[PDB]
């Protein structure tokens, strides 16, 4: 099930990338084309990472996983901020916090001395997640609603998908082998990550690009 699910994820991300690329080839408006560039760059990086995983590279430590996360999550955050009309400084705060969360996940997964400081890293990354959640529910949502009612609705949709899917990643991590106590197998963890990435990238981007009229 290892290579099976890696290739499932590779094909899913490649299909999402080519669909987002061919869906935006007819557009000259700067805002829409920026949205399309970022929204197609996310699953393209995801597909590159999954191809590296399934080709025997990507694992030494699942470095390609954290590469995919560290590269795509800030682009998802940039899309969220563009939709919300957020201040540049708030966007910088969100990017720093998200990078800290993902790097803390990578650390806690990479440590070996026991389950103590690994779970401490898990708690630090989860606190980064909580403050990210508070920023998305507070400042970004308020800004999106102050833009317009339609903008508030679209950002509500996108924010709900984002938070609901992101909150599952630390669960898979603390239950998974690569990060926590190995309660679920490596293949089950890879399947769950594949499905979560399919959601958080393809479906989120489909909503965001459909919502441009
Ligand atoms: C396309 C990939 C995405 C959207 C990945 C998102 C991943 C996360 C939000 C992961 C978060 C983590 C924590 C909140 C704590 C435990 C460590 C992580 C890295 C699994």
């Amino acid at each position: 099930s290892e290579a099976t699910w890696l290739w499932i994820g590779t094909i899913g991300m490649v299909l999402g990338t080519v669909y987002f690329a061919v869906r935006g080839r007819g557009s000259t408006d700067p805002e829409q084309q920026t949205y399309y560039i970022i929204t197609t760059l996310i699953p393209a990086i995801a597909a590159a990472a999954y191809l590296a995983m399934a080709t025997g590279l990507g694992v030494i430590i699942y470095w390609a996983r954290y590469a995919n996360w560290l590269l795509t999550t800030p682009l998802l955050i940039i899309d969220l901020a563009l939709v919300a009309g957020a201040r540049k400084q708030t966007l910088y705060k969100l990017i720093i916090i998200d990078a800290i969360m993902i790097l803390g996940g990578l650390a806690g997964s990479m440590m070996q001395q026991g389950a103590v400081i690994r779970i401490v890293w898990w708690a630090v990354s989860t606190a980064a997640f909580i403050i990210l959640l508070y920023y998305l529910l507070g400042e970004l949502s308020e800004r999106a609603r102050s833009r317009s009612a339609e903008t508030g609705i679209v950002f509500n949709r996108l924010r709900n998908i984002t938070l609901g899917l992101w909150a599952l990643y630390p669960i898979v991590w603390i239950l998974g082998t690569g990060g926590g106590f190995g309660i679920i197998a490596v293949t089950t963890e890879i399947m769950l990550y594949v499905m979560l990435d399919i959601g958080t990238k393809i479906g989120f981007g489909a909503v965001l690009l459909e919502s441009q009229d």
